[PDB]
């Protein structure tokens, strides 16, 4: 149920993660962008975990299980930022407690285009009333509608989708009720996630290609999982 | 009110046109890409046109029409081209009566990417037995969706997505009543809509500046405002 989803997804929450950036060395491109993609990783791993979770999951094919998440990890990272920064209005993004940056921070890292529209996505959760109940679901349903083309595990994903989409109905009507426009609206915002994402991933590509900002393993092979 | 908002989208909504294409000649990367472009800016005349009609758009302020349009245009003609197609059930994409293409053609250009994310959209709506009033619903949608920045014209565009939304919700009840997840899951369509939008702009500024396949000058400044 929508009741069972949700006590799942409540207890596999992602825990918060601090970038433990050393603030001692001033913001250049390459000191930020190393805290930042490896800020990635760690949460990159969180998310791993935290997708088995997501009931119905464990039972899609390895190979899908692997491409969910190979499609949709950026913008699962971009609308969690979104949410931990609901706060700041869209005036920054907090990445970690550790390091919150603002539009100036952004054109040092020349990821504008990307942070603009997730801080604005931000501040449209904070207009919508977001609840982190709601937060929980759309995670899930980022990484469900993660691939829109038909995979092996094609049945398992839709039974996963149709449930999905009640519990978003109900936990709507729960923390919004007879807002008819609410659930329409939110979903809308995916649609810019999902362009940030895109952007996210093709910037971190030619990142690893800089050779400057290192990379571990596990973000380079999701970077190499595209083309 | 929702009927009042249907009958404005349905005036000059994107027609079928055709392409004209010389099917008498191999079809090659560049003979089909020469159709295809030639196609799109045909349809931008129109989603240019049809644009107007969307109840208040012509209040915003001339420049955030125009970006809004900058922003979207190719979610748009997409969009239009998996609902043209719907009766192919994600087997090959109707660009026109006299260009259909299946996944045999799509490698020729080498869109496959793009055109099976499309095609998949399509075989999305066919199975969500999805009615025109209802894209033409999504179109505006697409439009007033297209930029989550802040614009001069931000009142005004907030109030455009308001009605917009009402009239999805009722417009889904009359077509297809009390189901809660229709909404929903038809929205979800908009993000692989512009997953492939983004990723056919990229694609047709790459061919523009390859200099064999000739774009007009509507298209080339659309291109240029990326």
């Amino acid at each position: 149920q929508t009741v069972t989803i949700l006590q799942a997804l409540n207890k596999a929450a992602l825990p918060v993660l601090e970038s433990h950036h050393n603030h001692g060395q001033p913001p250049t491109k390459v000191h930020l962008l190393n805290s930042l993609v490896k800020l990635a990783e760690r949460e990159l791993v969180h998310l791993i975990n935290w997708a088995k979770n997501v009931p119905g999951y464990t039972d899609l094919s390895l190979s899908d299980q692997v491409h969910l998440i190979e499609c949709c990890w950026m913008e699962l990272l971009l609308l969690n930022c979104a949410f931990r920064s609901i706060e700041h209005g869209g005036k920054s993004l907090a990445f970690a407690p550790d390091l919150v940056l603002d539009r100036s921070s952004w054109s040092t890292v020349e990821m504008t285009e990307i942070f603009e529209q997730v801080a604005a996505v931000s501040e449209q959760m904070m207009q919508n009333h977001l609840h982190k109940d709601e937060l929980l679901l759309l995670q899930a349903m980022v990484l469900v509608n993660a691939e829109v083309r038909r995979l092996a595990s094609y049945n398992q994903i839709f039974n996963m989708q149709q449930s999905l989409l009640d519990a978003i109905v109900d936990t709507a009507q729960k923390y919004h009720p007879d807002n008819v426009r609410h659930v329409p609206a939110v979903l809308l915002l995916l649609t810019h996630i999902r362009q940030a994402g895109e952007r996210g991933i093709a910037f971190f590509q030619r990142l690893k290609s800089e050779g400057v900002v290192t990379f571990c393993d596990l973000l380079k092979e999701m970077l190499d999982a595209q083309d």
